Protein backbone atom coordinates (compact mmCIF):
# COMPACT_ATOMS: atom_id res chain seq x y z
CA UNK A 1 0.00 0.00 0.00
CA UNK A 2 2.28 3.06 -1.43
CA UNK A 3 -0.69 5.36 -0.82
CA UNK A 4 -2.00 7.72 1.82
CA UNK A 5 -5.22 6.94 4.05
CA UNK A 6 -6.51 10.56 4.08
CA UNK A 7 -7.18 10.47 0.24
CA UNK A 8 -7.18 7.27 -0.22
CA UNK A 9 -10.94 7.53 1.96
CA UNK A 10 -12.19 9.49 0.26
CA UNK A 11 -13.38 9.34 -3.41
CA UNK A 12 -14.55 11.85 -6.19
CA UNK A 13 -16.63 14.59 -7.18
CA UNK A 14 -18.39 14.87 -10.72
CA UNK A 15 -17.58 17.90 -12.97
CA UNK A 16 -20.58 19.13 -12.71
CA UNK A 17 -20.22 19.67 -8.90
CA UNK A 18 -16.53 20.79 -9.82
CA UNK A 19 -17.82 23.53 -12.81
CA UNK A 20 -19.89 25.51 -9.50
CA UNK A 21 -16.97 25.30 -7.16
CA UNK A 22 -14.37 26.67 -10.19
CA UNK A 23 -16.48 29.51 -10.97
CA UNK A 24 -14.26 30.80 -8.50
CA UNK A 25 -16.13 31.89 -5.11
CA UNK A 26 -16.45 30.79 -1.74
CA UNK A 27 -19.25 28.64 -0.16
CA UNK A 28 -18.13 30.27 2.84
CA UNK A 29 -17.31 34.11 2.24
CA UNK A 30 -17.07 36.04 -0.91
CA UNK A 31 -13.55 36.26 -1.81
CA UNK A 32 -13.86 35.66 -5.72
CA UNK A 33 -11.34 33.48 -7.23
CA UNK A 34 -8.83 32.60 -8.89
CA UNK A 35 -7.02 30.36 -6.44
CA UNK A 36 -9.74 28.73 -4.82
CA UNK A 37 -10.14 25.28 -2.71
CA UNK A 38 -13.10 22.62 -2.89
CA UNK A 39 -13.30 19.86 -0.06
CA UNK A 40 -12.36 16.72 -1.93
CA UNK A 41 -14.62 14.61 -0.02
CA UNK A 42 -16.94 12.36 -1.84
CA UNK A 43 -19.68 12.83 0.63
CA UNK A 44 -18.67 16.46 1.62
CA UNK A 45 -19.30 19.39 -1.29
CA UNK A 46 -18.30 22.81 0.10
CA UNK A 47 -16.07 25.07 -1.35
CA UNK A 48 -13.27 27.24 0.39
CA UNK A 49 -10.69 29.32 -0.13
CA UNK A 50 -6.69 28.21 0.74
CA UNK A 51 -4.07 30.69 3.19
CA UNK A 52 -3.78 33.25 0.35
CA UNK A 53 -7.44 34.19 1.39
CA UNK A 54 -9.22 32.69 4.63
CA UNK A 55 -7.46 29.06 5.09
CA UNK A 56 -11.25 28.27 5.25
CA UNK A 57 -10.14 24.99 3.35
CA UNK A 58 -7.74 24.64 6.58
CA UNK A 59 -10.60 25.42 9.01
CA UNK A 60 -13.12 23.37 7.12
CA UNK A 61 -10.82 20.60 7.27
CA UNK A 62 -10.49 20.91 10.76
CA UNK A 63 -14.21 21.14 11.59
CA UNK A 64 -14.97 17.80 9.23
CA UNK A 65 -11.53 16.23 9.88
CA UNK A 66 -11.51 16.94 6.08
CA UNK A 67 -7.84 16.83 5.37
CA UNK A 68 -8.09 16.73 1.74
CA UNK A 69 -8.44 19.82 -0.59
CA UNK A 70 -7.80 20.37 -4.04
CA UNK A 71 -7.66 23.88 -5.74
CA UNK A 72 -9.39 24.10 -8.81
CA UNK A 73 -7.11 26.70 -10.11
CA UNK A 74 -4.72 24.18 -10.80
CA UNK A 75 -6.72 20.89 -10.02
CA UNK A 76 -4.21 19.71 -7.65
CA UNK A 77 -5.10 17.57 -4.30
CA UNK A 78 -3.73 18.59 -0.87
CA UNK A 79 -3.32 16.77 2.29
CA UNK A 80 -3.20 18.56 5.38
CA UNK A 81 -2.98 15.29 7.84
CA UNK A 82 0.06 14.00 5.68
CA UNK A 83 1.24 17.49 5.36
CA UNK A 84 2.36 17.65 1.26
CA UNK A 85 0.45 17.87 -2.16
CA UNK A 86 -1.19 14.37 -3.40
CA UNK A 87 -2.67 13.03 -6.17
CA UNK A 88 -6.05 11.51 -6.94
CA UNK A 89 -5.95 8.39 -9.55
CA UNK A 90 -8.63 8.17 -11.80
CA UNK A 91 -9.01 4.25 -11.87
CA UNK A 92 -8.27 2.27 -9.24
CA UNK A 93 -9.80 -1.17 -10.03
CA UNK A 94 -10.07 -3.79 -6.89
CA UNK A 95 -14.01 -4.13 -7.59
ZN1 LIG B 1 -13.52 31.69 1.88
ZN1 LIG C 1 -15.84 18.74 3.63
ZN1 LIG D 1 -2.18 11.97 4.01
Amino acid sequence: RNHCPHLDSVGEITKEDLIQKSLGTCQDCKVQGPNLWACLENRCSYVGCGESQVDHSTIHSQETKHYLTVNLTTLRVWCYACSKEVFLDRKLGTQ
